[PDB]
């Protein structure tokens, strides 16, 4: 059910395969920050997820690093995809870029994203 | 190589053994002393193999998903953070643990923390 | 619509937050949640800034509560930050922390954290 | 609220926290930061539960500063969520929160996250 061409709130484009092992591969191309053209990403997923209706844990990390442009930062999202006839993965994340220690308190920022299909 | 390659520790007991790849892959693994968890689980990530010469850190991440041989949590860990080298090299991340839910309990799903990782002992 | 952060708020969670802001820079008021361990009405206190940019930027603020009360105890507090936003409706969005007490072996699950959406006009 | 959680508090960023615990869950007093687009003392206010658990709990608590005074306005707020911990090395473990105002467009990078902790003994240094 994860895998295929998903889109969220920002305008994002998230391309990803989910492998029967517990795999996520793909691509991340944001809209917004940053960041031009397609950037490599990787995660887990949980490939027996429990049957009482409850969602399936997964997450993954960008560093946004490409042939274009390196913005010296890495975004991991987490969060759950939930089936249905409207399926999503809605999650959490947090942005870190590299800084000086005397920086280091403000390295980090934290939203969440909602995705579809 | 040589810098976040290598076996790290954790102010929790953690184990976490990765490889950094010239092609900015994370590989490796991750054992917790806390929580629904037992021995070893796969772990995959990213970083920026071309850090600024400024010096700043460099930037990281990477996805634990609980299920293994032993045991399924139903749930997954993400580490957003910055790797510090020199003679105390440190990994400094926050976390997110997100457990899957019902829909109508989604507002209690996800925990948030702070790791500090070192290569000493 | 109606301007301003004083008045009364609902969330995406059925819960209500009742708020006035004082010339000064103080938030009072109470807070009502339909989920968890709770019941009834709250006390809360918080702060805003009280001269915003006026560039097309929101207005921040954060307010703080601890979830005991004469009906019931959860041994627990949430703070919400955000913005209140001015644009074409009455609207306040937020991220929150809610950390429970613990043991030191358990501090290390001690806090949850999420999004909330606050508007005048019930969802 | 004449000894425990009131008191002159320093965290790890060279922060002064001096605040009061009322016997009716209020916190009321000061902050000054050493970082950030700041200068001087701030107003802060928050909670705490008053009647904590005896099973060797900590202490929950929260509080909130908006950076304006006489001196500046940074337009943005923090909030920390945390517990306090008694004993001889006494502490407050907390998380914190802090948004910006920004135009609906950049919303996405409005808030910070960290984390900060606190004791009652001053750092020594420097002079
Ligand atoms: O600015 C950077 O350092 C890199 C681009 C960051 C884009 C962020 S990742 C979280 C959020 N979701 C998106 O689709 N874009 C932003
Ligand atoms: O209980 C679970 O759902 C899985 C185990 C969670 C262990 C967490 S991951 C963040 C933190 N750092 C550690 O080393 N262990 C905990
Ligand atoms: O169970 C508790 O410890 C106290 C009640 C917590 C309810 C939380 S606060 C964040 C979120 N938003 C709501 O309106 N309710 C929940
Ligand atoms: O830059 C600003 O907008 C205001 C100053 C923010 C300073 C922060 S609050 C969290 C952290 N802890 C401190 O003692 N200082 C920083």
């Amino acid at each position: 059910g994860i895998t295929g061409t998903w889109y969220n709130q920002l305008g994002a484009t998230f391309i990803v395969t989910a492998g029967a092992d517990g795999a996520l591969t793909g691509t991340y191309e944001s809209a917004v920050g940053n960041a031009e053209s397609r950037y490599v990403l990787t995660g887990r997923y949980d490939s027996a997820p429990a049957t009482d209706g409850s969602g399936t844990a997964l997450g993954w990390t960008v560093a946004w690093k490409n042939n274009y442009r390196n913005a010296h930062s890495a975004t991991t999202w987490s969060g759950q995809y939930v089936g249905g006839a409207e399926a999503r993965i809605n999650t959490q994340w947090l942005l870190t870029s590299g800084t000086t220690e005397a920086n280091a308190w403000k390295s980090t920022l934290v939203g969440h994203d909602t995705f579809t299909k």
